[PDB]
């Protein structure tokens, strides 16, 4: 609750171990998150080193993955966040989300200031979820919802 | 439309002039897009240099903003896309969306592969929506919907 | 209000013009902010391109600095913020504040998580001021107060 | 004391081990610093590799954390300072303090020169402390005090 | 297949081990890929950490390369793609393909927009082929076929 | 042709003017190259500042685009090549070709070494073709042919 | 004197104009500094945008260089310091001083901590002097004296 | 001595070992250099990976530091020099010497060309020396003497 | 000659003007350097902003290119050297010399220390020339001679 | 040889081991190369990771250095070339060759296009050697000969 990391490599190393154990057990993130009470994106993010799990969720997911005591502890620590290796993703799947920022980043800024005003949409007071929908033209689409609080800049 | 740009600075300089004109006329992006048949995010992105407008939309927004013939032409050209000055935004409003990537980038990758499979969520066959919703704890929230086609990696 | 910039160079150019007028008129920032009802740091930051002034304060500082209508309008527009040229300051005076980050950044993180919890000290819901005090050993000290709202990360 | 480091990884690796020990013993930084006669920010910074502890303080914190002789000696050596992994923090909590510089860096410069003159506010002859205060609109705020000697530029 | 990697080093370290075993056994990539039902470029890319192999191909190449159970599993996992160490290749053989981008990048953009329209040529719905042909002037030429689906940008 | 540039901005500025003229005349690159005897990709590259045109092709395309004498001369000068603004493209259309390198770069190296031996595929002794083909799945594909001389590394 | 710059380009552009004027009048820096009562390195640094001249010195050097009133004013303002274009000098003469840092930077740190203790040698309370002296083995040597106040790191 | 290194990490790792041993033995760099016949800055630099020690000095300091044969041999190797981790020091103590270049770099260039001519002050034919002197204002100063051979750029 | 530049853009802008004049007059660099008494590489370098010409050569090459008095003056000024735009060339022709470094840089270091000892091959006391020779296998070869003084690192 | 590497660290680690073995045996690169039939620069480059040795030469140099069978195999593999740690060398000896590129890089481009035409001097069909010669004014010089095939840019 008050313990925090200053070096992302410890939690990212743990994430690698979790993913191998996860693959050996043929688990999905959905089922690791099941029974946790937390959204699959939050639990996934914690496993990947970017969130802290409450001790209860940490023990549960720890049991599904056969994690030792130190690992379960580590998952509860407030991480040094930052999942991109070197600022810009190389992975195509992650790059596409960077690309939407290169295409729509100033549009998001302009529409945030138009609809809300001066300030930010929070990445902290924030939820995300990923939804699969059919494409009427065929195939499938991802509907990803970014739900952040508006925080105004206020003069003083 | 077969005409395209190779230097983002031309459309970005145009964007600056559009924004001054827009500020002098006290126009909103919602207003500028009304009548085009195009979503405000698409029209905004085009004004900010990140999309091409079809000829009819360009004429109509050019009328609202008092643009000359060359500016109306430039709005129709396929842009050299990339709205971030130097890869990482400095602007807090813009930066928060990059931070969502630093926190959740690997989670989005993980969940895309879990829900869809190997491949990408498209930034091209893609729709963006920004809604303002009340926050039940007070204040306002932005609900940003990313709607991208899933394209699977094809083994061959 | 609703109008925002996407290119910081416009307001930073304006800032340079403001600084020359200010020096020619022998004005202090304290003098310029007097009568705006806004703190010297906020007004200064707006002059330097990093905040928007409300219309009345914009007109008043515009009167003191002999600014034209466009400039007074630009001062009200929401900026593309980011005052550092290329990520790390070269200026010794500005660099010292980056050095405090290099020496204390992980301490600030550690102590914020210890005293507040998982989350951030906001730079948006934020006040700062700069006070000159006597040094008991001789000379003077700056006491810079950063007053930022704590925003918790909560799971979802 | 006359001994110093040239590679920050040694002290930073030590910091990682310290943080694990600290988390396993559920210690706060306040607790570790109590009895040293040193402020919590200074002691914390030392644990995190950014300050040297005096021999007595090093023994004392070394006792509280089960550190070996070599680790206690390491805490006394003058560090190679620099806590940010790669110039710009990725972690949201530390990033906000960088953002404070991106928004107010030039304002801090301007006001330091106005109030003090040509020179710097020291990061070396320097104290900081972090205060939690209640926010009258609800929630909490961090009052972070940066207290640095003013050192004027000497013409010669 | 729903298992994916978030750290390219794991698969890249495996690639190194694969290449040593491949060299000791005097195998070619064409030989490894034979019987797999998959193109040599796709199988090679998988070995080098950039594609996932289906289970039967993974087992077959694992038999040919004398890989352990864990390595054969890692070959099936969806990778964190990105084979270039630090954005720009240093290796002359790889650099030449980057140099074709530096010379023809804008030409490819221009001609894609001319022939197909606004949008992209996919790197995902994509096949590549490398053919050796005689050079009429003596020596040999590589004919590398990039076969990518066109994906239009659509207004919305 | 012995005249060469050392600063790409000159030819890239020229490219921008060409593209504007080309758009006003509603010309395709295919049409511009018709009658030069040069492949459309080579002529396009020259217009975009990455190749030199022979004098007669330069006059021909210069007539078609109504270029002045200095522009026609600049088109003949050997360029300072490099069409990417800052090493990595921001534009999605050009990015995909960089991504093919991030995915297949080491595969191309491996297969070049297997099929040809130690050395490089040339970007200089090189031809490229962009072909549109129907996709049996529906839609269209780009078949891009990179045709490069193999130059071996030889011991000395 | 309380007026300061935030954009180094104004004073650097002024420095370029000064250097051309200086070259046209065939003045040395020593001559320009003579009569100001200030050391040649200080006056020179001011002309090059890195120091503020006192009003008397400014008018004196401005008379020598035929600077206009605005330029004399600019020389008096506290600069945004930072004379290196992009962090690492490309110029051989400037680079050697950087190389001195690459070879002896950690030695300077070590010996400063040995002889003085934990702290810094100031670049602010600082004088530098360049002397020409004969090399006994023939040729000349520069004896560059860096004379910086030692400021200790203060615990608290 | 004809043996040279190509990877600075070997000698820098050795430097770290040396510094630990030196600290345990409570040795000063002055002591370690005593009796080598070499200036303390040279011996220090060699220990820190930036110079080669002659065999007699290497044996002498190796005795004082209890180094094994391989270490004593490594100290004699010509190093791959470069003591700064990533181009710009983060350490305040080392940073000040970089700041000296950011403030006076162009002044050093200017005055070298004025006093000596076109060319460089050598970092190779080069002596440095650190003296402590009393400050008349109280406290201490470092007089750091850079003594470099001038090498002219001569036309050919 | 004691006048020096601190901003390379002045001389590089001059180089661009020189090159257009040179192309218009269809001059070669051999012809321009003829009669100056200086090697073609030295005079070319000076035109391209990387060397200072002596006054007579500057007048001579200035006459050939109809340069005004200011330009002839600029050619005599000691430049701020550095011809690469951004550290790594993009142009294939220049990149090959960088690649030569990437392939042979450590070999050059190794052989310099083996043949000469600790020290450097000077880029200042240095000559280069470029010779065209026939390739007995057909075609042409460039024989580029780098001729630099060895300066040893000597202990002190 | 059809086996190739994708990760430069394998061969560079091996190069470090070779250098230690070489130093213990006090071998020069000249004697290691003796009897291979290969130039000392080529053999050295291979040992340092930048070339592949033929099987015979690998077994010979491996006998001289006591290399195991896997190391001898590795030396035969086509490397992932790139000897500079991070794009720009820090080592003064290596840096000087980069500085030659910073001073003469555009001169080399200009003279190559003048003497050969549009194209490149190859770094692949390429030889180098390093010759020691006496300086008439005392001391020694390195005469480094770069011998590369000219390859013309081919239109199509």
């Amino acid at each position: 609750m008050i313990q925090s990391q200053i070096n992302r490599n410890i939690r990212l190393d743990l994430a690698d171990a979790i993913l191998l154990s996860k693959a050996k057990k043929d688990l999905s993130f959905a089922e690791i998150a099941d029974g946790t009470g937390l959204a699959e994106a939050f639990v996934t993010a914690a496993l990947l080193g970017q969130q802290a799990l409450p001790a209860d969720a940490a023990r549960l997911v720890g049991a599904k993955l056969d994690l030792d005591e130190d690992s379960i502890l580590l998952l509860q620590m407030i991480p040094l966040r930052g999942c991109i290796d070197d600022r810009i993703p190389t992975d195509p799947t992650m790059y596409r989300f960077y690309e939407m920022l290169q295409v729509y980043g100033t549009t998001l800024k302009a529409l945030v200031h138009e609809k809300f005003g001066d300030g930010i949409i929070s990445a902290i007071n924030f939820k995300l979820d990923v939804k699969k929908v059919a494409d009427p033209e065929g195939g499938e689409r991802a509907v990803i919802t970014l739900d952040g609080k508006y925080l105004p800049t206020k003069p003083f």
